[PDB]
């Protein structure tokens, strides 16, 4: 599903004394099968933006086009998978099977859940018979995170939207979660993420958009990002990737031999 | 629309102890497309003059000709969009669209106001979709001023009059205001600005008229103004610009430092 | 202009924590040339209602039809004359002429104001040459009130809307103001009023609508009103008019011989 | 404090075309403790009279004696608490305590205002703890009026003057207002009410003075008033009360139906 | 009266969803008889600050000390004269005398107003008998402005506080108004002002405080101000005064011979 | 602990546009060891009231006295046990022991939890070794409810406050929960409850207070309540208990022989 | 307070299919004043270990000695302030003062909590007067975290344990958090940090302990850690720091570029 944000503004509680501006005149396109990072500081409004693309928020101004068509939230919702941070903390079910199955039973009650579940559990690396009857709460932290992700791809959305999927995760969790994201991209599906951890995620993304106080201030590929975006708050290794990039090579292929201070 | 003011005088509250002669024998020509600044002290008659030109006040004596013809005010109101000071104080509407759209409905009672509304908003630098459902009360100072201008020009009068358009606005407000003035001019239409303070609008006009106690004391170009008008109340920057309008050198735009370096290398 | 309110609700600041309900499911019709009193206690929402009919407020739900057509505020505004209490306190002008002329110069800049002004001043009982150059502020209280009214009928609306025109007025003021209202009705134009002083105004009205906590609870003629509405807060003479009415006579014709305790 | 008004006249804007004689040769006595209603049309001079009595306006001619003595206004201001119409429109404070407390600090600059503030609030029926940190802007119409009264009487003047105290208030507002008047009277202190409409305050006063175009035309008791004053503008209820003040029968309180049954069983 | 602001913060509507931060940890002292300019952009909070010193706003945190004592608003109010912009637009009275007299009659009903009025009118340059009976509204713009100022010094506050006294004024008005301010300072009384027109007013001030998003970012003399403060938004002549100052001379004494590009 | 509410008012968001009145001038006393029902309709403010007594809300006006002393929330909090409806839905722990122990470990970290836990579990009818290691989530509905109650009496408050403890409970749950309340009263401790189910709970209470739009409108014993309070919304059997009471007998002792229509 | 952990093992949910051995035979010494980072994967047992040390969990086997003595948890709770992850989620109060003050009242039931509250607020960098009447719900993420810390240390325990103190915070939040850690250390008191990610806290500690699946696999200094611990999961920056901890050169502070230039000029 092609996504296009066209001149979107958002103001919470528009026309009241508690009116708060979140986004201003934001436009951008996400081609089917792109992985996009949306970044920015404190109150950039990026989370509002993801929620607007997800159809959870009707923006005060502008539109999101879906395959070149305008669409209400309720209309495209079945096509979106969205998770927030610590999604395990929203587990409702006593068996893994029901936790995974919830979205298809809710979104497509007239499709057989069993095969959609099997397939989501397998894609995420959870053996169907070995997990389907377990209590989600007593899964290991890794297994839980896999269940959470299975439960937002089970209905086969065109778009996977992850708001801070990495917060609270150790290096092993991150690697596995970002592995599942690679397989999603391999299917030709779209993924959109916010993550404070720009350094970990840039290796898995095609484009970066940066918001700043509700405004789009950068929109380009990951190459253009480290080459051109303000490097003020770049980590050590991002800054090494930058020099490298700053006319030269593609540091994203490289593996920690990366030290090309070889001048 | 050519405007010519012919021997206009005006008096308020005649015969009473409140009597004030606002204007005395003022004559003035304004040609299609001119950028004119009208200046002088508070109470020099400057606003009252443009209220008359606009057709809001019928003058005590003398006449305004419009394309050479005598007209009662209401006959030419349509040709002239006039914004008073703080024109935003006149809002009635709960959204930007309705306020601007209001100004369409008399002249075009059967026409769908959207296209005109959208050109007026866009003219004053207010993205249509972004502002059309904004509640005017909740806008910034500069955006309010612009919505008020939009509703003055929505029907596309030939002439725009702004009474002290810069007042109360911050830095970006002003730049946005002056951007409206530059556009109107680019279109070849007449714009008149009324301001006591010349320094911050002289760079955006072609000529300057000055009123003192109801009388015209200067009427010339901005170059003529800096050369010949009583310099006694010129700001410091005005005195530099003038210092170097003597014997030649056009001070306008140039640049600010490019101004000073060039003065007493005289 | 026929006015019809169809299932109107209004909630201020809808969808925020400071959302306040003003009207609920209010419907009513005002035929051209009717004088209508809208009554009710503290927070009935009647003032919201008048403002909704005047097009000053877009109601959250339902519609007002104008000659059987739906109309935005901006569209019918030139057709409405509305004043609030102490309208003299909003005089802006130095001469009566400009105070009266303001609405036509604003609403119909391409119509000659002079004759519209003459005619509004005469209708209200203000000699054109004797008042047109006076300072509105130093008019007598009576003359001021006449100027105020001239300034909301000058553009010849179909609808005159008076929110509490009587507050702050002495008996002489009331009589004169209600005199002007009689002449307005005589033209076949519509008038809508709220006034705490139900007893004074009922003599000048055709119908009464009562709101109560945002709801329409009465809608009928002035005869039906004293006959059928809750008489709890009826003044002495209203209550005498009621008995009289309570199968019997029309006490509105009568003049203080009215004491038909003649049993 | 005994008040006696002696041959007072007053003119605004003399010599000008705005000239208005507000008062003409008015004489009036007000004894300690009296409940007085001053009535007449808007522009009869009624407010201007009590502004003079209060010491706010120095009159054109004649004098007000206070306990028999001549005093300049500022010499007796302290003795007289006067509330203008909508006295709540004068609030400056962000809480009920501070507004009322303000009125203590001049007269008692070194005294802790709490006790007086608390008596004034309590006097006007505003539980102290309940209202002291209330933001006056957010109060009801009747409660605002009462906070404004509280700040007028906080220092305990001998005389209270209320200009049209009932205006704009609902049913319970009025009852609360009139409760203040009854208390002040129970204390034996002078209260004067200024109102064009007699019917809704006559039951709460002892006497009625009427002004017409700056002149006193009636000065008597409420019983005398219903009997002898020009009846032409009496409300219907006033006409019943009067009908039965003829040949005897005191109409006051009585009861409302207990009024009618008793009229033409005459 | 010594004024000291000690660690003042202000948050409007503290502890609600419409809580808005105005000031943070602002401290400063104003010695008796100083003229102080408070400057800053859009939403610096300077107007909140003046209102806090005036006792009109109880700040959420910190205190203002008056002669080294903490004081509620109601306690120091008689000692403050404060005007806002276009103060003539708040004239209530029919004669100049009553307009001027209002504050003393309100603040000190037991002091004779007549001499306090005479003296305020004379200080401002308004002949007592020539103006006391005039209608304030029909005074000339200059005379009006003089009346306004007379009406906030009549009660003889220790502190004069002017919020944007210069907006809407022509050069002649400015000069006269700033003349009255010189005479106030000459009495040894304190004046505090905000004015967008830093260039006009700096010639009349001793110190400048700059706020920026609720924070004090500059506090010093007028000399230190042009020498040290960010000159980004300095006018032409301020910038000339700066160079001059930037180790060198006192450009505030000088009169437009000032062009010491004499190198 | 004697509890006294003295002239309490509460207004949420006092002094802002979203200010909402909850309570007005409410006074009442609860003697140590009383069981009190607080009743009232929709927006009576009773839940605000309980929260005020619990010290969770500082009331805008008035005070709550604790043993005749005024006390901040933080000061009396260790002395209060409060639960809301469906308290099991707030279980955080993996073992019953930790769920029960939480309040004492938080409130009195320097007292041995083990015996306080044993004792709370036994009082509620939960065998220590048979439940202490179970997973609270897989307890039966009855057992869960017992755990919840154990966890708010473990620290031995003087005051037990139950906001709607009965919602969602079947007859068996109700009887058991109200059994535990009887044992609490038997200790001489205070209990305060709100419960829509006035008919079930009246049998277990000493006094009833009724709020109505923020005002106290009834305050008396359970006998006085059915005898004197508005019986409009009394259930069938309450209304039978009333007649009975209406000079006569004590229907609370009786057991469904209660049908004394025996005339 | 010296802490020594002796052969501690711990098991949850024994005998059940939910059984998990959290800890296996862990021994550890922590001396007065040490800055210790405890690391390892989620589920390595790191939090459960410090919950035991803190006295919240009685361990399955082995013992913690406190100054050499056996103590039940509740006997030493007072000595150890432990903040769990997102300790702000535990707020009950409507203002910052009450929340922090709550933590005073058990230990000092008769003492006025102000002085302690004020030191705790000030310790965590929250100006007392500025925050004491702040409604905790409305604070920023970093300020909330700090109020929660303040209420953990208000009674001044000898030992502070922070479970993942940096989580969810922005850039300035982190700097403010780490400033608390540096202060506690300057005072000579023991601080232990529990974090899976070493890179962003290693510069603020003296030693590192690593747990894997309930077992201690490393216990040494930060210098020893970079040298000797399994390097396979070291971030790039950690690999540089380590590259140059080989044969000498202390990588800590130094500076970030001052790091790289110095690596393969090896």
């Amino acid at each position: 599903m092609r996504i296009e944000v066209v001149n979107v503004s958002h103001i919470f509680h528009r026309g009241t004394p508690l009116e708060k501006k979140a986004l201003e005149n934001v436009s951008l396109v996400i081609n089917e099968g792109e992985c996009l990072l949306v970044a920015g500081n404190t109150g950039s409004g990026k989370s509002t933006l993801l929620q607007i693309v997800a159809g959870l928020i009707e923006p005060t101004s502008g539109d999101v086009l879906y395959d070149g068509e305008r669409k209400k939230g309720y209309e495209i919702r079945r096509n979106i998978g969205i998770a927030f941070q610590y999604p395990e903390d929203q587990f409702f079910a006593e068996r893994v099977f029901d936790e995974v199955a919830f979205a298809v039973k809710n979104f497509y009650p007239d499709r057989d859940p069993v095969p959609l579940v099997k397939k989501a559990m397998e894609f995420v690396g959870l053996d169907f018979d070995s997990f389907k009857d377990r209590v989600p709460f007593f899964l290991s932290g890794g297994e839980k995170r896999r269940v959470a992700i299975a439960s937002v791809i089970v209905h086969e959305p065109d778009i996977l939207i992850l708001d801070e999927p990495l917060v609270g995760l150790d290096r092993e969790g991150k690697t596995d979660l970002l592995r599942i994201v690679e397989k999603w991209k391999t299917l030709g599906k779209t993924v959109i993420l916010i993550s404070h951890d720009i350094e970990t995620v840039i290796n898995h993304v095609d484009r970066v958009v940066v918001l700043e106080k509700g405004k789009k201030v950068f929109d380009g590929t990951r190459m253009e990002f480290l080459e051109k975006y303000d490097p003020r708050f770049f980590t050590s290794k991002m800054l090494v990737m930058r020099r490298l990039v700053l006319k030269g090579e593609d540091p994203f292929s490289m593996s920690d031999d990366e030290l090309l201070e070889r001048v």
